[PDB]
């Protein structure tokens, strides 16, 4: 069972409406299933528009932020509640603990680390929960194709490349995390 | 001025040899040059490969390696010196204390996550030291296709993809990222 999901997704909110269209319907998703979104804890981007789809849908929302960033990237204000930390590593390994399962919405280098760090914790037996991208027109498309030449190379165990699902659907990518297994 | 590099790459050694052939020629430039290499400390894959050309050819090797995966990763016993410390975090903050500058090698989810968490903490000024990806045949091709869709979707900032420099010549690359500037 699923009870809350990490998403990490960008502080920008990307140069076309298909991504923000892709936030709010998945928010608006994760509080219609009952889930608990926990984020980065931003008001900027799709991080913003995230968090409020999922609070106008009804969701619980729980925001993580280091002390250092509150003001760059705008703590909300409307949150179930807003967890300020010490510093970045405290941050996903918080919102980690709080996670069943982890969604990568759009997004630059921040999204990309989290996912990876996230990633390479299940890698290394720490946790088993799912990961999965959010796909949005051919976003990640090239990012599959590197992953999967990952495994074609014999750098990544294709047990390790199937922690990572994929869906255009936020519906069917829920229900791919939610049954996936070890 | 360059006096020492970070190098990620695989723990494994890849399905082909040229994986390798690169490694051997990156660790033997980095000697040649004067430079001192400071990796994740193995004896496995790459890392091995490329800690034993540098020391073939007279350079000085740095290891740096969390205690808890000795055994796994085999801690190399010929270094300049093997730097054991507290965990992953731990591992990643004093390879950058170390380092001038950061090579990625191809690799999997490890070298891929090192290297995103020390872009980033450029992108969030911690640093202002440059990365560089070695090329190897086209393995890197699609991620750079992906990166920089990220500039185009306008979820990076083109002054941090810029950060990142690539090369598939030891030398040419090495030029790149000692010339770099903020
Ligand atoms: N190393 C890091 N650890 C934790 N959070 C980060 C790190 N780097 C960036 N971030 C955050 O991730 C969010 C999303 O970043 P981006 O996808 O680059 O817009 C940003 O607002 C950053 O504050
Ligand atoms: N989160 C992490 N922090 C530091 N090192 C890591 C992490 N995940 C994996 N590694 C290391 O990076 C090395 C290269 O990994 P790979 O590229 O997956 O073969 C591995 O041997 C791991 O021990």
């Amino acid at each position: 069972t699923l009870r809350s999901v990490c998403v990490f997704c960008g502080a920008s909110p990307g140069a076309s409406p298909v991504y923000q269209e892709a936030a709010v319907a998945l928010g608006r998703h994760l509080a219609e299933r009952g889930l608990t979104l926990v984020y980065g804890g931003g008001a900027v981007g799709l991080m913003g528009t995230v968090a409020d789809a999922a609070l106008a849908a009804g969701g619980e929302v729980i925001g993580i932020i280091p002390q250092s960033l509150q003001e760059a990237e705008i703590g909300h204000k409307g949150l179930t509640r807003l967890e300020v930390v010490d510093g970045m590593h405290a941050r996903k390994a918080r919102m980690a603990e709080l996670a069943d399962a982890f969604i990568a919405l759009p997004g630059g280098l921040g999204t990309l680390e989290a996912l990876f760090e996230v990633w390479t914790w299940g890698q290394l037996g720490y946790h088993a929960k799912p990961l999965g991208l959010l796909e949005v027109n051919g976003f990640y498309d090239p990012l599959l194709t590197f992953l999967d030449h990952l495994v074609d190379e014999r750098f990544v165990r294709a047990e390790h490349r199937g922690m990572l699902q994929r869906g255009a659907s936020p519906e069917a990518l829920l229900d791919a995390l939610a049954a996936w297994t070890p």
